[PDB]
DNA sequence: CGTACGTGCGTTTAAGCGGTGCTAGAGCTGTCTACGACCAATTGAGCGGCCTCGGCACCGGGATTGTGAAAAAAAAAAGCTGCA
């Protein structure tokens, strides 16, 4: 116990950043508990409608 | 000034009622653990600060585009007949 480094974003294969997305739905008040898929879908899709306007 | 719509007739339709019978599926229970909070310790991604140098704002000057008048051609249109 003491293998460490990787970001989720590079385990999701994004350039958002999924670990800031969690903090900021776990900080804003919207469910009392978030899922550790939620932070990696929604950074997905703010990636995409960024990069489709981009 | 033309005919698209509102009125009002008689005829036609199926909405609404009140009821009956069948059951999908809403919603409830209780059980049990995978997952998410929290935690502390650990660490590298992203911040501010700084420096650079090439894109783009600004320039002048000439090429090209777009409008309007004026004169002119084409145009419908306007006072005058004849002939019936
Ligand atoms: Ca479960
Ligand atoms: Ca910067
Ligand atoms: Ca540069
Ligand atoms: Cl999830």
């Amino acid at each position: 116990a003491r293998a460490k480094a990787k970001t989720r974003s590079s385990r999701a294969g994004l350039q958002f950043p999924v670990g800031r997305v969690h903090r900021l739905l776990r900080k804003g008040n919207y469910s009392e508990r978030v899922g550790a898929g939620a932070p990696v879908y929604l950074a997905a899709v703010l990636e995409y409608l960024t990069a489709e306007i981009l």
